[PDB]
């Protein structure tokens, strides 16, 4: 950075409130709705496509199937909301917008993955309806805002309406191919396993990926009554009565489902389906011990509060925290394993 | 190297105006506030404050403050939990010496019924001619609580900006005479009378609209169609007029103002506009959101750069343009007529 700065005298402040500058946080909310209009326009698979490209808002519409000839002057009022917001790189001409460091993201690599299902999911018309009363867990014991607003829960209005379904199945699916990705570049905790029981989870493909980069371990996936991959064994129960017998176990995005009595009694079941030696490893975002403005901090704080309008017993928790369910469920040794940007890998060991 | 799990952060986006708007609900600021210049308060001092039965209270509201902190709508200090105190931003937030503050606009324009049809903004992008507020509420914003919500918004962003326009632009004080076009009762009139009282004044409206007003201290009632003439004054006054409307409609106003005015006559005009270079800050915001909100609520209207205005005046025969910037994309600007 070029430039010599001194220290030099205090600067003069402002006098008064200025409540014109306060009218912008309206920002807010049109940032995010003029996002999910951009990736269902499909805007950033276009500008990818064309090559550090920067297309005209006249050169986007021409990718979109519309014959609205107005067009590009409606989009436009979108991408300027984005470009203002550094969503989108932006040079004035009319303008031309390009990808930033910030919206790569939302282009789907070599595999078809993106964060796409994930954003599409958290800003769904049935999420963010019940985000409305997120204030009644404040005053209310008890109360689940999605319950309140739609009269069933989530999993009962998913049900009914498979758009929220597939978009749920979406993103739970693309955060976990996210998130073991990087998991397989720094952990080396599966290296000298033979056997996993993943307790909780789904239809079992975290576990799959785990046994095609570690083939030696025999995986068993645990599961609720409601696909079967080679060397994965299906297994129905409820983890809450017991776990089956394990010589070690998976616990990925399981306990921030749960209240801590909850999440406790799991890692009891799962202590006691342990032998002498054998470890839980659990895969969650962890809440950083000071919080700013940063990855790190947002990768625990927005599921948080999803989780507050979804399923408000569960919940993000600190280092320290896992470390205290780990005490309350009888293990003496932990390890904890940042990953990036607030992901980690902890193993709770039995002794 | 895409960094897809980063990415996953941008979900944060969603999450903090539903955060920012619990905590409006809740009357953090407010509680804050009240404890004095500087206080930070823990979430359990600020629970005490809040009725409430629930023993969890405080836990549950840190979930929202944290994120608050976390994006800098409030200062954060972290004790061995946090307390949280006002920003130059969240002190907007809070009523000023005038009673007023910005949480009208900022509730109605992330209103239940607003942000519903924002899902549908994507159509006016792929079929012409569609209101995404109409495809998503079956009927006319207008002909659709919300009112409420619409109006108060309206008249706490015109009481805050024309606090601001008094303090800075010194226009008003030597007219003699002002047609207020689009007045409504001609309340806001009577108010600039009030603080200027050798201005007599017209308020101009449509019939209906003015058959309900009451009489007010130096205002005359004229009722008519701004699209067919305006009254004959020394000065017009185009107060978030033009904004609500294209730009034929637009010069056709202000062709029927040059007419009605005298040589040496203008027009004033109050709007925010457009920069002409945009960035993350409340001058460009303040007139890209009332666009995104007209593409979902009112087609035809737009937001105007200062270029744009000097355009539309000149294309309506005035034969110079004088702007006087307030602040935060704010303007004032005279449209002269030649003498």
């Amino acid at each position: 950075s070029s430039g010599l700065v001194p220290r030099g005298s205090h600067m003069a402040l402002q006098e008064g409130v200025n409540y014109l500058s306060g009218l912008g946080l309206s920002r807010l909310i049109c940032l995010p709705m003029a996002l999910r209009a951009a990736i269902e326009l499909n805007v950033f698979e276009i500008i990818f496509q064309a090559g550090e490209a920067q297309l005209s808002p006249a050169e986007i519409v021409a990718k979109i199937p519309t014959k609205n000839p107005n067009a590009a002057i409606a989009l436009d009022r979108i991408l300027r909301m984005l470009g203002a917001s550094s969503i989108l790189s932006v040079t004035t001409m009319g303008r031309v917008y390009g990808l930033t460091e910030e919206s790569r993201c939302l282009v789907a690599d070599k595999n078809g993955v993106s964060v796409v299902p994930m954003l599409l999911f958290t800003s769904d018309k049935a999420v963010v309806e019940s985000f409305y009363n997120i204030k009644d867990v404040v005053l209310e014991e008890g109360v689940i805002p999605f319950d309140r607003t739609h009269g069933m829960d989530f999993f009962a209005y998913a049900g009914k309406e498979q758009s929220v379904n597939k978009s749920f199945n979406q993103a739970m699916g693309a955060g976990s191919t996210i998130a073991f990705d990087e998991v397989f570049k720094v952990y080396k905790g599966f290296h000298d396993l033979k056997e996993l029981v993943n307790v909780g989870g789904g239809i079992g493909t975290s576990l799959s990926n785990i046994i095609f980069k570690y083939p030696h371990i025999k995986g068993i996936n645990f599961e609720l009554p409601h696909p079967n991959y080679p060397g994965v064994e299906h297994i129905a129960g409820n983890m809450f009565e017991g776990v089956p017998n394990a010589q070690n176990i998976l616990l990925k995005w399981v306990l921030h489902d749960w209240d801590d009595e909850r999440s406790i009694k799991i890692l009891q079941n799962c202590w006691k389906a342990l032998p002498e030696g054998g470890t839980v490893i659990v895969v969650e975002f962890v809440l950083p011990q000071i919080l700013g403005n940063n990855a790190e901090s947002f990768n625990a704080l927005t599921p948080d509060l999803l989780m507050m309008t979804l399923n408000p017993g569960g919940k993000e928790r600190t280092t320290t925290e896992f470390d205290g369910l780990a005490k309350a469920a009888g293990f003496a040794e932990t390890k904890f394993f940042p990953i990036s940007q607030g992901l980690h890998v902890m193993e709770f060991h039995k002794a």
